[PDB]
């Protein structure tokens, strides 16, 4: 091994000793860096949230005006109803974000003030508790230095004690009354002087290892437990609890808003459900009765004081009108025939229309992930002209059956299929 | 019952053939009514879908430049994860909203666009049905006034020449050979001309009754079926369905939107789930190695080639470090009991400020039904103050602990218990 001495020992000391004091500023380094990421990411969010309010704000008020706007330009009818539903569900989503507008303001924003204010407090005073750690620690490490130097100092007597006592010795031998006395009392003040300085420097060296002890340990504690300690009861103290309730307000905020939309929706729903064409019209019927309802019937009115209100028929008449009974009913049959006919390409067509007409085309979910239409249009036209036309024709068709039916029925009960 | 005339019978028909007239036309005028409230609900179906399109492209525009903005100025730990995805749920939003802008003006608006051209054409078509249905009526009503007035004519002629008759039969028993011949061919000649008026008679009072039949199975066929029919069968084709499409596609878009950013809310609820104060430091001592590692250890250095490198505990120093280690463990045991005081105050502190920081005061739904603060702060601050200074004196308390106790050990293992 090496023979070393004190200038050695304590500049290869002094490196360590000045390796470890760089190392605690960097340690500052990183936790004043880490401070300022955090005070950064709240003034962010702060930043984030107030340009947010305003685009809250922005879109409810837009919305109100949309809904106002329809509001001002005005009921039973269920379209109508669908209508009204889809007015107030603007209203509602324009109220529901004033209140997120107004919780952002007033809730959100606020947290995060405090909690940098808080923040700012809170560094200052981990970081206190940081340097008082660190000054104790350089402290110790500077101890050490005098505690060696006292052992390197008393171990030197101890050696060169150690050698003018041993020649002293040889001398001993040498002259071995006068002389041999002068040198033995020499010898002696030496085996005093070597006992007392070897004395000395184990003492000194009892220290040194005491002291040694003490320095490891401090080292030890501050860079296994106290930084650790430092970061969690000191530096993180309330900020991800404080974080966790100020983002949850958001995430409140938002859930609510959903929760009224969907009910808002959800009525919309309901309306466009009950979208039914015979409902209203029996509702427009009853709401204009004196339109629709039909007149007192006609009443035979005899003339001059006629006694007669019935068929009469006696002979002549009973031939003719057994001969037109006749013919109203073969004519009838062929009338019949033709009407079934436009009638079954008339309701065949409306089929088609129906089918045209309530195509479950309305799913739009395609359009949420990111990762021809004039021909079958002139096609509904085209079917829609052919059905009013034989709409137009069955009716021509029943309205001359309706008039013969009934002339038919009353000879019919006038004369019998027999007479 | 009153004797009638032909005047007064025509008339009274003629009465209730111009109220029935008078009602088609009401008929007519609230079906247009119905048609021209139809075509001004579409038309502000359109345009209200044409300005929630534009409020929603600005939304969605400002959404976006509120993510740039952040994602503009720029991680691993846990409130960094927070915010990025914070920051996604905003871009995302963004783009749902322009989605629902497009829907707006490539799907649910040309489908409005579309039902009004074809509601104008189907009323068109349904009017002219309706014409065709009242022309009908009214040329039936209008055919009975002519059946009526010959059988009053008819009527007339047959009671004349009953009077004209029955005094020639009273001039018969007048006479009763010259002029007795004479009246006998006068009677004759009557009574030919009453029995040819008779029948006359018959006979148009029987095309009267049968066309009063035709006449009464008309209106009431128009009255009681064909009115509604052609509601139902002309009017309202393909209406309710195209509209129930038409706020489908609506309900679609928005219910695929809530999905969209329910799945957003969710991944920042996962990120607000998993803050976490040692998983971050952790994380900040790994990525920063060098700052925290600790070096090594210090040892004892042998001065000139010392031989010991242990505890000397021999006569004389013995008894001093005997002393020593006595001294060291009764002056530990008290500072022990000091700080064990002092760490008892700084962890129920501790306690009391976590009751302070994770306080569930997040829940905002009272805010969204719509039919002090400086005290607790400076609490929570004092509190704090207080954690601080007891921190302090804990660490103080400590670090001599530390010290004395490394020196203890060294010498309880060279001295024992006993010597």
């Amino acid at each position: 091994a090496k023979f070393k001495k004190d200038k050695e020992i304590i500049a290869e000391y002094d490196t360590q000793v000045k390796e470890i004091r760089a190392q605690l500023t960097e340690q500052m380094k990183c936790l004043d860096q880490q401070c300022e990421l955090r005070v950064q990411l709240l003034q962010d969010l702060q930043d984030f949230f107030r340009k947010k309010a305003e685009i809250e704000m922005d879109y409810s008020r837009n919305l109100e005006k949309l809904a106002e706007r329809f509001l001002a330009k005005t009921n039973v009818l269920s379209p109508v109803n669908c209508w009204n539903l889809l007015l107030n569900q603007v209203k509602r989503e324009s109220r529901d974000h004033t209140t997120l507008s107004d919780i952002y303001l007033n809730n959100i924003i606020p947290r995060f003030v405090q909690v940098s204010e808080d923040s700012g407090r809170l560094f200052k005073k981990s970081k206190e508790v940081g340097q008082q750690l660190q000054d104790d620690l350089m402290k110790v490490l500077n101890e050490l230095y005098s505690v060696m130097k006292t052992y390197h100092m008393y171990n030197a007597d101890s050696i060169s004690a150690q050698s003018k006592l041993k020649e002293a010795e040889k001398q001993e031998e040498k002259q071995i009354r006068s002389s041999v006395k002068k040198i033995e009392k020499m010898k002696e003040k030496r085996q005093a002087k070597y006992t007392e300085n070897k004395l000395k420097a184990i003492k000194a060296r009892n220290e040194y290892l005491l002291a040694l002890e003490a320095t490891n340990a401090s080292v030890f504690k501050y860079y296994i437990h106290d930084l650790s300690d430092l970061i969690d009861q000191c530096y993180d103290l309330g900020y991800h609890a404080s974080l966790n309730r100020a983002l949850r307000t958001f995430l409140s905020a938002e859930l609510n808003l959903e929760q009224s939309k969907h009910e808002g929706l959800d009525a919309i729903e309901n309306a466009v459900e009950n979208l039914d064409a015979t409902s209203d019209k029996q509702r427009l019927m009853e709401m204009y009765n004196n339109v629709f309802c039909p007149p007192m019937k006609f009443e035979f009115q005899p003339h001059m004081g006629d006694m007669a209100s019935q068929l009469c028929a006696q002979q002549p008449v009973q031939s003719e009108l057994v001969q037109r009974c006749q013919q109203l009913q073969s004519r009838l049959s062929t009338l019949k025939i033709e009407n079934e006919e436009v009638k079954k390409t008339m309701e065949a067509t409306l089929q088609t229309i129906q089918d045209i007409v309530t195509v479950e085309d309305f799913d739009v979910s395609d359009c949420f992930q990111y990762s021809s239409i004039a021909k079958r249009r002139a096609n509904q036209q085209e079917t829609e002209q052919f059905y009013f036309t034989k709409m137009k024709e069955y009716l021509e068709g029943r309205n001359l059956i309706t008039k013969l039916q009934a002339k038919h029925d009353l000879l019919q009960k006038t004369l019998g299929e027999s007479q």
